[PDB]
Formats: C-alpha cells, sequence, structure tokens
C-alpha cells in the first residue's frame, strides 16, 4: 500500500531527508548524471530500457542524457517539497509511476536506484543514516509499481 | 534553432519571468490546477487529449489531475532555474518536447496554454509585460515541436 508506504515516512526520517538534499539539490545536474552514470555502470543491465537517451558512457556529454537527469532531480525536489501532506504525495508518486509502469520497470527494479543514491550519499559524507532514509522515501514509489 | 531562441531571452524577459514565477511558483498546487482547469474551460477541444487525468472536471478533488499539475509546475521551475544557461534550457526543453511529440501535440497546440497563462498572471496583477514575457518562453518549446 502506497499510503501504509507514505506513513513510514517519520518526523526524524523527513528530517534526514530535508537536510541531504538541501546539499544534494544544490547541484541538480552534477549529481543528477552522477547518480545515472553510477546506475548503469553497477547495474548494466539495465540500460537497455534507456534505448531513447542513446549512448549513455558519454555521460555529461550526452545532451539526452543530461536533460534527462536534471529533470529526475526536480522529481526528487517535488517529493521533497510534498512531504507535508501525504495526499499531496501519493498523488505525484502514483504520476511518476506510472511514467515507469508504461515502461516496464518493476519494484524490484526500480528499487536498483538505492546503490546509486548511497554511493551518491556517501561521496558528500552523508553515510547510512541518510541512504536508509532516501530507501524509504524509494519504497513509496515502489509500492505504486 | 531551440538554442537561437532560448538565446534570444534578453535580461528584462528572464527579470519578468523569475519576477512573477517568485509568486505563482510558490503556489505549485493551487495555480497549477487553475492553469489547467482555465485551459479546459477556455479550450474545451483539448479535454479528450486529457483521458487518462479521468474527470477533469472535478478539479483539486482529482488525485490524477493535481499529481499532473503539481509536476506541471516542477516543469517550469525547471526552466526558470536554466535561464542563464542555453545549453542547459535547450536540453531540458527538448526532453519534454518529446513528452508532448509523442502524444501529437503541435506547435499550434502547445501555444494554446497561453491564454490560460496569461489568466493566471492577472489573478495575481501581472499584467501584459510578463504575459509576453511568458509567451516567449513558450515560443522555446515550440521551437522544439
Ligand atoms: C530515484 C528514482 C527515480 C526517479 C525519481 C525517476 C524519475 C524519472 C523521470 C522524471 C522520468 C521521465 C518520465 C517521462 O518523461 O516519461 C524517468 C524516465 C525513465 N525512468 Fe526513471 N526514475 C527513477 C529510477 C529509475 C530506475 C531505477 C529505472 C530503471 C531500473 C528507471 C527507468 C526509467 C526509464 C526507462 C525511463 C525512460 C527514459 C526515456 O526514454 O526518456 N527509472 N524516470
Ligand atoms: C506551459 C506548457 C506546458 C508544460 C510545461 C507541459 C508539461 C507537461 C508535463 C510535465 C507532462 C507530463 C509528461 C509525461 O509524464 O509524460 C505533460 C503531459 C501532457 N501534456 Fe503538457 N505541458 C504544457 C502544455 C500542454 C498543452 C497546451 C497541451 C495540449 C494542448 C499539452 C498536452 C499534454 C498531454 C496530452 C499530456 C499527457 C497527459 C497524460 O496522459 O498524463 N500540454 N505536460
Amino acid at each position: 500500500s502506497v499510503y501504509d508506504a507514505a506513513a513510514q515516512l517519520t518526523a526524524d526520517v523527513k528530517k534526514d531527508l530535508r537536510d541531504s538534499w538541501k546539499v544534494i539539490g544544490s547541484d541538480k545536474k552534477g549529481n543528477g548524471v552522477a547518480l545515472m552514470t553510477t546506475l548503469f555502470a553497477d547495474n548494466q543491465e539495465t540500460i537497455g530500457y534507456f534505448k531513447r537517451l542513446g549512448d549513455v558512457s558519454q555521460g555529461m556529454a550526452n545532451d539526452k542524457l543530461r536533460g534527462h537527469s536534471i529533470t529526475l532531480m526536480y522529481a526528487l525536489q517535488n517529493f521533497i517539497d510534498q512531504l507535508d501532506n501525504p495526499d499531496d504525495l501519493v498523488c505525484v508518486v502514483e504520476k511518476f509511476a506510472v511514467n515507469h509502469i508504461t515502461r516496464k520497470i518493476s519494484a524490484a527494479e526500480f528499487g536498483k536506484i538505492n546503490g546509486p543514491i548511497k554511493k551518491v550519499l556517501a561521496s558528500k559524507n552523508f553515510g547510512d543514516k541518510y541512504a536508509n532514509a532516501w530507501a524509504k522515501l524509494v519504497a513509496v514509489v515502489q509500492a505504486a509499481l
């Protein structure tokens, strides 16, 4: 249940999400591309789904990948801004879930993003505590897939 | 080209875009839904394109419409944040252009959003100068359609 998953975002979890996002969200282009390139590097079997972006190994040099990566960061900005209202968080999560359901992305494969998130957080000196908080937000999307 | 249309946005236009967005963008849910409902009220012929959202006359109560409307406002937030780097603006504009090209939305049809934009701006006392500024930004997307 997406509603039960959303209920897992307690005061402490929301605080950790906000605190880490203040830093990570300050460079959407840089960290967004870092998140994607890490996903492709550690989970090569997911590259096939991104055929529209072309040669993803080009990283920042690939215009389609950069446009996609920046936009992905605004989806996370959206989630963070809706943390105060569960009903609004759920409706935006369901909107993005559809974007992935149509691409045949399962809850299990969506969850592969947790590894890259932990690595990007770690590079900014945010440890397991923060990685786990983000895993709980990702779990809300998984509940909708 | 799209780059030409983006590189043409002047300092004054960018200032008017940012000043009006500071206000309109501060209530993404309220103004996002108002923008969409106004589009449907004045251009009823576009309703059919949004069948995925269900009964759009339900307004704020329609969770699918609310989720879509909030997300649309973050696409605009994205555009506003990339104003000083045409290269970044172009790659995000092209990303969203694809989202509309796949739905067979022509450049002329996309321009139908200018009427609703003018009305939403007017609700907060932003006049024709501001509506003209926004039409120039919409024109950047039209260059990609
Ligand atoms: C933090 C997690 C993630 C977020 C917030 C997210 C967000 C997004 C957004 C905003 C889009 C654009 C939707 C559209 O315009 O249609 C997108 C596209 C896509 N996502 Fe994700 N995504 C995430 C993780 C993943 C993962 C882990 C996979 C695959 C295992 C995945 C697969 C896709 C695919 C295949 C596309 C389509 C790309 C294209 O052809 O343009 N996403 N995602
Ligand atoms: C300020 C201008 C506009 C912006 C920023 C914008 C933004 C968006 C965004 C972000 C989406 C979601 C894309 C996706 O997830 O696949 C969307 C979907 C869509 N847009 Fe727009 N849009 C605008 C104007 C228009 C206009 C004027 C029309 C039609 C006359 C239009 C028709 C559509 C349709 C049919 C969808 C698909 C809805 C669905 O089934 O989920 N858009 N738009």
